[PDB]
């Protein structure tokens, strides 16, 4: 019976039947957004949802016999596994992000369809070459996040009052979002020299960021 | 009579006469902006407008005899047909954007002059090699846009209340426009963890965009 | 006497003397900023200024005899002419920008010291290959600017009320500066679909600019 | 005894021991942020802190016998010296940023661990090739900084009232942060033409910046 199902699993029909369901459950997840629609056909789509969820566990079950160990060394398969597992946690208890995390299954459209996998893989592959930079920056953030917390966090606890808070604010300065009128012009009303902290911070972080982009256009 | 007009249409005089009208109507459209001007010479330039619009239909009519099916497979020609047709719809009824969309005819200065044609084409050609990235993103946007609507849309209906609104807000976060003091700091007053949703969103979306820029700087 | 002064002008000492003055008059111009400083040495500097201005007219007079027509075909020299010329208009009558435009003479530090000339020329040389794009864009801005004046200028006359106003607002949207909370969210409170105008605008204009960056990074 | 210690200093165990303390003292500094933690184990940490600071001086002392002059010609060694030196100035007196500047020792993780040194060096090496442009720009900022102080500083002293202030505001316009609604639209309410100063400013500065990015993506 092994080869019987191994022929079902590897079938073009099977994979295309899956891709057909993702597009249906996705279209249907956009509809669950409408408070109007849920009042009409909510029950329609709640069942349809649970239906697809079963089909998806069946597939993942079927897919596992055919591949066994090979399956748990496949990124795309591991994913699919975890994205359905999430979709299995009972519509109750614990946290309700799990209810919301269910929409992550539409990323199976990324998994089930090549070229997407290609493009995704293409992107991801660029990350290891960046890890030296990324490491560098996080040390840098961490160092400044600490200084800022202990330099501005007393008078300005919304923005720098906590280590995590400083992280957030520093990220925001880095994205250059309302950084001057929003954060630093205020700070200087109390700490005239704060510009001495943030302009060097900005150069460095934008510089590094420019290099990183340049590194991705070398490789 | 065919070759007679085929020698009128293909003539340098004809083309340069058309180009002369575009720059003229275009100048006249900048003038129709002034409430002062319209109070003095508005009559002058409405008639001038109808005149050029005739001339352009006459031309487009002529151009079709000389090319027939060759014409409705020309991107640039199809355009002018459409753009002139818009300018034909009666200054009345339906909507008024049809009155406003008339100014689109000044894009004929792009159509009727090479180098422009070249430059535009150079740009457009870059698009197909982006469709794999672009597709990826729209899946991504759609996914998060749904998540956001069900996570933040009840308390924050102006921003995330409806799917389309989440799209709009997510776009804005992506252009990095006032994203922290404008949207996420507010969000955190109610949902402390909202940063867990938007910082990852930012990295991904900005990363992908960096890749796409690098992709265009390879090909 | 021609070769006597052709040996004075072309002298290393002559040039290095000029360069010495630029740095001095520049230093002295940063000091005329202080209302404090002007109250104690204001006169010291006003005369020092008039002095250097003569020395510069003398040089330009000298430089012209040694070069005649060769001079008025030199970008860098023409510059210093027009720049020194500005500084000759009397501290009175007309406009007072002319008084302010005097500090443009510090650009002579660029003109009279090589390597700067290199980099400046390096930069400038890139412009011709952008003229097709720069033209393309200005046509684009112009068409949208007209559309916006007639679509939003009645309710929103500060931002779109005049052809020039629309230009400015459009520029700002393009630099992506406070474009959504600042301009488009307001607009949508009256014109729900305004997003149909501004999102495509952003794509095109940002796209084009990505290409322009890619174009420069090829040539 | 020289070669005895030269074999101590050059030992892998030595370097690794140093790297251990950095990560430990660095972990300790993140905790020194917590107002809670300090009440609990603040003392525990301040002693451990001074301990590490002792150890680090010993190392730097040792490191010098083994390298002498070779050391004070090493960028990375000079740093470690200058950084440990900062941490040596007593917890009292003068400026208390010195207490804060202590956390700069976590940059020793950059110093003691290669790959980091590599990446830093990679970044730093790009700088010399930018000095012509950076010089160009600072002259540019300086000239505009002066014009602005004398053009807008009377009515708008917060933003332009002083040379340094103009510097700050101009930097902010350059980062394109809230530049239009935050600064120039205001300006224009009084000085209608301020746009003639700031749009050209923006073009130039953004142009130059794009060149510098491309310039790096070549070398
Ligand atoms: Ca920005
Ligand atoms: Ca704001
Ligand atoms: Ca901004
Ligand atoms: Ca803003
Ligand atoms: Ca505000």
């Amino acid at each position: 019976m092994y080869l019987r199902i191994t022929n079902i699993v590897e079938s073009s029909f099977f994979t295309k039947f899956i891709i057909y369901l993702i597009v249906l459950n996705g279209i249907t997840m956009g509809l669950e957004t409408s408070k109007t629609f849920m009042q009409s056909f909510g029950v329609y789509t709640t069942l349809f949802n649970q239906i697809v969820i079963t089909i998806f566990t069946i597939e993942i079950i079927l897919r596992i016999y055919v591949h066994r160990i090979s399956f748990f060394k496949d990124p795309w398969s591991l994913f699919d596994f975890f994205v359905v597992a999430i979709s299995l946690v009972p519509t109750s208890s614990g946290f309700e992000i799990l209810r919301v995390l269910r929409v992550l299954r539409l990323f199976r459209l990324v998994t089930a369809v090549p070229q997407m996998r290609k493009i995704v893989s293409a992107l991801i592959s660029v990350i290891p070459g960046m890890l030296s930079v990324i490491a560098l920056m996080t040390l840098f953030f961490y160092i400044f996040a600490i200084m800022a917390t202990q330099l501005f966090g007393e008078r300005f606890p919304e923005w720098f009052g906590t280590l995590g808070e400083s992280f957030y604010t520093l990220f925001q300065v880095m994205t250059l979002d309302d950084w001057s009128n929003g954060i630093v012009r205020p700070l200087m009303e109390v700490y005239p020299y704060a510009w001495v902290f943030f302009i060097p911070f900005i150069f460095v972080v934008t510089f590094v960021m420019i290099n990183l982009v340049v590194a991705i256009c070398v490789d």
